């Protein structure tokens, strides 16, 4: 409350740590459904199901722009990509099955740098 502080957690190195997280699921095999914005035009349903699309390329730019205010806003987006991907494809496809595996490649690197 008013000049009453928790200690203050070192918030400096956030921005090059969620960077290199983000450079690592860039580059990861499975990374390919998600490397760009699903093309609006070209695919069916997506635009009037998925209300908040989401991808590696924009939450990239997204970063390098100064646009997320705290860790917390970026892993929001992370998270986005993949429960859109759950919307739209079922587990059981080449797509659905890479989105389970980045989110729990991404919970691990998430949990290891900053918990």
């Amino acid at each position: 409350s008013m000049s009453v502080k928790k200690p203050k957690r070192d918030d400096s190195k956030d921005l090059a740590l969620c960077s290199m997280i983000l450079t690592e699921m860039e580059t990861h095999e499975d990374a390919w459904p998600f490397l760009l914005p699903v093309n609006l035009k070209l695919v069916p349903g997506y635009k009037k199901v998925i209300k908040k699309p989401m991808d590696f390329s924009t939450i990239r730019e997204k970063l390098s722009s100064g646009q997320y205010p705290n860790l917390e806003t970026f892993a929001l987006d992370v998270r986005l990509v993949f429960d859109n991907c759950e919307t739209f494809n079922e587990d059981d496809s080449d797509i659905g099955r890479a989105g389970h595996n980045m989110r729990k490649y991404f919970e691990k690197k998430w949990t290891d740098t900053f918990k």
